[PDB]
């Protein structure tokens, strides 16, 4: 029974928890020993959400947080509807005002070292690629930052708190410490 386990809990809602604790189990992974992947999905998990949030009404279809059946379905209808190419791998985000997936990543190291490994590994150059990392900095294929100046700061905003909350618990070094 970790600290980082309980921190978890009650820093993030109860839905986000949830959705990532069964994205864990679904693919072999134990919450409360995989303690940093458990805070590094809940934390994936509301960026996506916020980022979502951040256009206007129905400009995004959430493919995270959903079970891998489900995902894959809402992507075949996507491509089967707009004509876009299947990705080869789940992105996050389908965009319908720019027609594309978005594959959202959040990231502890330098925002450059993570794009360029997802970038090598989604071979689908078709997918706009959006990393946060937790000191600010974003980085966005071409770019491209998809949504404006104010929703990309409150995502900011709250990375560098979650940030903070672990910091005073002892927890951000070992966190940091994982990736
Ligand atoms: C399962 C889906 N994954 C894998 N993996 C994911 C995950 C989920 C459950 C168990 C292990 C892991 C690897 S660790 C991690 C850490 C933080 C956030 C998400 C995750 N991802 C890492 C970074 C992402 O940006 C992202 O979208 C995913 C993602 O979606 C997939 F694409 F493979 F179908
Ligand atoms: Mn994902
Ligand atoms: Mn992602």
């Amino acid at each position: 029974g970790s600290h980082m386990e309980d921190f978890v809990r009650q820093c993030f809602n109860p839905m986000i928890v949830e959705l990532a604790e069964k994205a864990m189990k679904e693919y072999g992974e134990d919450p409360k020993i995989e303690t940093n992947k458990f805070a590094a999905t809940c934390t994936h998990l509301e960026v996506c959400f916020m980022y979502s949030d951040g256009g206007s009404k129905h400009r995004f279809e959430i493919i995270e947080g959903r079970d891998r059946i489900m995902a894959w379905t809402v992507v075949n209808s996507i491509c089967n509807t707009t004509g876009v190419e299947k990705p080869k791998f789940l992105p996050d985000l389908y965009d319908y005002k720019e027609n594309r997936f978005i594959e959202i990543g959040v990231t502890r190291r330098e925002v450059h070292i993570y794009y360029l490994e997802k970038a090598n590994k989604i071979k689908s150059e078709k997918t706009h690629i959006h990393i946060f990392s937790f000191t600010g900095e974003e980085m966005a294929t071409k770019a491209d930052y998809t949504l404006d100046e104010e929703s990309r700061a409150r995502i900011k905003t709250r990375l560098f708190t979650i940030r903070q909350e672990m910091a005073s618990r002892s927890l951000w070094d070992s966190f940091r410490q994982s990736e």
